[PDB]
């Protein structure tokens, strides 16, 4: 049985198994068995580089936004969330009033790569990804790694919007 904020890895998130089973395999040795510390979802993505977790967002992972000239006598939001047993974080990250303005064209982009701004170039604002070739898909690739030097069981992640 896995400790409380834990649960063997690859179990259903709405109903994380705390309990598993291990065999004697015929070679004499068991079967392998682990209890991950949980991990609930990461912060919403326009707060990215802005909050510092303990532990990642593992259970009770302790994850606070950085703000400024942000009084707690007014009482607006919450700046430290902490992951539950269930898988749900204790509070919600607010937007402090130190976070506005424009953002500047992407001037720099590639030949393929093109971005769509219906939403201007504001602060937050969402930029579809997209490129001139219909069977071509905008992504990132590590930085070890070059367009032709993709290895063929290199994944790499899809980007969507900026």
């Amino acid at each position: 049985k896995c400790k409380p904020g834990y649960h063997v890895p690859g179990s259903s998130r709405k109903s994380k198994k705390r309990a598993f089973k291990t065999q004697c395999t015929q070679d004499g040795s068991w079967q392998e068995g682990a209890c991950v510390p949980v991990t609930c979802d990461p912060p919403p993505p326009k707060f990215h580089g802005l909050y510092q977790c303990t532990n990642g967002f593992q259970f009770n992972s302790e994850c606070r936004i950085k703000c400024e000239d942000s009084d707690a006598s007014q009482g607006l939001g919450s700046n430290v969330i902490h992951c539950r047993k269930d898988g749900t974080w204790n509070g919600s990250f607010h937007v402090c009033q130190e976070m506005q303005g424009q953002c500047s064209v992407p001037n720099e982009l590639n030949s393929n790569l093109k971005l769509q701004c219906p939403d201007g170039y504001a602060i937050g604002s969402e930029c579809a990804t997209s490129c001139l070739d219909h069977n071509s898909e905008s992504i990132i690739l590590p930085m070890n790694v070059t367009v032709r030097d993709i290895p063929h069981w290199l994944n790499p992640t899809r980007v969507e919007r900026v």
